[PDB]
DNA sequence: AATAAAAGGAAGTGGG
DNA sequence: TCCCACTTCCTTTTA
C-alpha cells in the first residue's frame, strides 16, 4: 500500500485537495494543512488505507510524527506546517 | 472555560 | 519470529 508521505505528495502534486492542503516553500518541501479542512484529507487517507476506523487528523499527524527520525517528514516550527526530504522530492 | 495544535508512550494490525 | 508502517488509544502541555 501507500505510504502515507507519499500519498501527500502525490496530493500536492494532482491539486486534488488544494483547499485542505498547500506548498508553503515547494523548492524547499514545506507544506501546510488548512485548519478548516484537514480533516477531509485525513478522511481520505484513512479510506485509501482501508482502515477499520475513520482517519483523523490527529491520528495521521501522529504517524507524520514519526518520521521525524527518519527524516522523510519533519515538523516545522509554523502553524500545521511540515517538511519533505530532499530524497522524498526527488524520488 | 472552549478550542486547538502538538506531543509521545504503549499496545494493536498488516503484510511481509 | 519479528520487523514494517502505520493505527488506535490515552494522556499531557501550551497557547
Amino acid at each position: 500500500k501507500i505510504r502515507l508521505y507519499q500519498f501527500l505528495l502525490d496530493l500536492l502534486r494532482s491539486g486534488d485537495m488544494k483547499d485542505s492542503i498547500w506548498w508553503v516553500d515547494k523548492d524547499k518541501g514545506t507544506f501546510q494543512f488548512s485548519s478548516k479542512h484537514k480533516e477531509a484529507l485525513a478522511h481520505r487517507w484513512g479510506i485509501q488505507k482501508g482502515n477499520r476506523k475513520k482517519m483523523t487528523y490527529q491520528k495521521m499527524a501522529r504517524a507524520l510524527r514519526n518520521y521525524g527520525k527518519t527524516g522523510e517528514v519533519k515538523k516545522v516550527k509554523k502553524k500545521l506546517t511540515y517538511q519533505f526530504s530532499g530524497e522524498v522530492l526527488g524520488r
